[PDB]
């Protein structure tokens, strides 16, 4: 599913991301824009044999089971296939674990490169939730 900006903002808010561990909703929407272009089906294979899945491009080496990442830990206790649903519940829950893992939102490279240091409030401008 490809979300609209404010559609995703609303769904992330309903799943408790606004200000989760101090990261405003605009940070989460920004990260999804540049990780996946708001596409729940986004994927990317890495050179280490891991794959990034879903709207927040979460990596299979640590966070989910795809069957075929060597040393796969599955720390979010989900099939990687769950991060590809139109339902963002699995991606949100796993993102909460990732952002609490000791690097904050720096765990998302597109967030570091395109959101960090900016007025990320602009990502919820006009949503008036």
């Amino acid at each position: 599913k490809v979300f609209g900006r404010c559609e995703l903002a609303a769904a992330m808010k309903r799943h408790g991301l606004d200000n989760y561990r101090g990261y405003s909703l605009g940070n989460w929407v920004c990260a999804a824009k540049f990780e996946s272009n708001f596409n729940t089906q986004a994927t990317n294979r890495n050179t280490d044999g891991s794959t990034d899945y879903g709207i927040l491009q979460i990596n299979s080496r640590w966070w989910c089971n795809d069957g075929r990442t060597p040393g796969s830990r599955n720390l979010c206790n989900i099939p990687c296939s769950a991060l590809l649903s139109s339902d963002i519940t699995a991606s949100v829950n796993c993102a909460k674990k990732i952002v609490s893992d000791g690097n904050g939102m720096n765990a998302w490279v597109a967030w570091r490169n395109r959101c960090k240091g900016t007025d990320v409030q602009a990502w919820i401008r006009g949503c008036r939730l």
